[PDB]
DNA sequence: CGGCATACG
DNA sequence: CGTAG
DNA sequence: GCCG
């Protein structure tokens, strides 16, 4: 088993569901926390649980495997033995865990922001309704369309808000092209929001694209809400049977010449894509982020025309998109 | 021990 | 501060 | 919390 989580596949469903998702639980509280170190751990435990060809049925499977120290592999025995791992359930029961989760599922709230209303005694989604002074226009958006956003995004709402940003992106720019990037691209079958990733073929040709493609589906009344240049994240009106409901939907901007990163990076997944850029560093001395690759020493960027090539250049085998949801 | 990814709005 | 993967 |  490899260190990294780029150096394996990972694939959407897998043998130790039970196991990867109570370390998920640990990571998840430890960045309510601050603690970001704890959580890349528990994090990496969970994923290498992910990778694994089998289930794990005793604790000597575990020797050997990489992020599996004392406390990951406690956590697992007990889950071995009992079904149940206490300190996972002791933080799953916890008024802290659990109002922190509330509170940084909202769009635009974070963990900081979730934190300082948990130490002013702030509990529920009505506690911050009822002083609404104190929000964000983006907290407002994500505390209006909280429920919509909490409702699972399926494939045929995906289809359907591809036509509509295909329409307008091509009025916006004729030529340019729209790919789905995101969990949809890794083969998830929902989701709790739409990526989008646009460029056209002549570089140069996407230089002020994202405006103008903002302006015509606002006109189209699709728009619940947007910030206004890049990367636009917004909430879209999607058409349902005799209604419609709030999504979020991410829209990207990216010249062809770092479509390839862009699309590596947009697809994700999140620890995926830390895992490749730590990777990229540590390993190879080159810095990788979603516009390109530097090599500090030549001071050049690697040319990339696709995603086989980009994994190339860092000397990993090429995996899939739905070999990446580490 | 230091490091833990690296951007844009 | 928020957002993204 | 773990790795090199
Ligand atoms: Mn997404
Ligand atoms: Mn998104
Ligand atoms: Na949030
Ligand atoms: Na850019």
């Amino acid at each position: 088993m490899p260190a990294y989580a780029c150096q394996r596949p990972t694939p959407l469903t897998h043998h130790n569901t039970g196991l990867s998702e109570a370390l998920e639980i640990l990571a998840e509280a430890a960045g309510f926390e601050g603690s970001e170190g704890r959580l890349l751990t528990f994090c990496r435990a969970a994923s290498v649980l992910k990778a694994l060809p089998s289930p794990v049925t005793t604790l000597s499977q575990l020797q050997g495997l990489p992020h599996f120290g004392e406390h990951s592999s406690r956590v697992v025995q007990e889950l071995l033995e009992h079904g149940v791992c206490e300190e996972v359930e002791r933080v799953r029961r916890s008024e802290r865990y659990q109002t922190m989760k509330l509170f940084t599922q909202i769009f635009g709230v974070g963990v900081k922001t979730a934190d300082r209303w948990y130490r002013e005694g702030l509990r529920t989604l009505d506690d911050l309704r009822e002083q609404p002074q104190k929000l964000t226009q983006q907290q407002k958006a994500g505390l209006q369309h909280h429920q919509d956003l909490s409702t699972p995004v399926l494939r045929s709402d995906v289809d359907a808000l591809q036509q509509v940003v295909e329409e307008a992106v091509g009025q916006a720019l004729p030529g340019a092209t729209v790919t789905l990037t995101g969990g949809f691209r890794r083969g998830k079958l929902q989701g709790h929001d739409v990526d989008f990733l646009i460029t056209h073929p002549k570089e140069g040709q996407e230089a002020g694209l994202l405006p103008r493609v903002m302006c015509r589906l606002q006109d189209q009344g699709l728009i619940l809400y947007h910030q206004h240049f890049e990367r636009s994240f917004c909430i879209f009106r999607l058409p349902q049977p005799g209604s419609w409901k709030a999504v979020r939907v991410d829209l990207v901007v990216a010249p062809v010449s770092q479509f390839p990163f862009a699309l590596l990076g947009w697809t994700g997944s999140k620890l995926f894509q830390r895992e490749l850029r730590r990777f990229s560093r540590k390993e190879k001395g080159l810095w990788l982020n979603s516009h390109g690759l530097f090599d500090p020493e030549q001071k050049t960027f690697f040319q990339a025309a696709s995603e086989e090539d980009i994994f190339r250049h860092l000397g990993l085998e090429y995996l899939p998109p739905e070999q990446r949801n580490a």
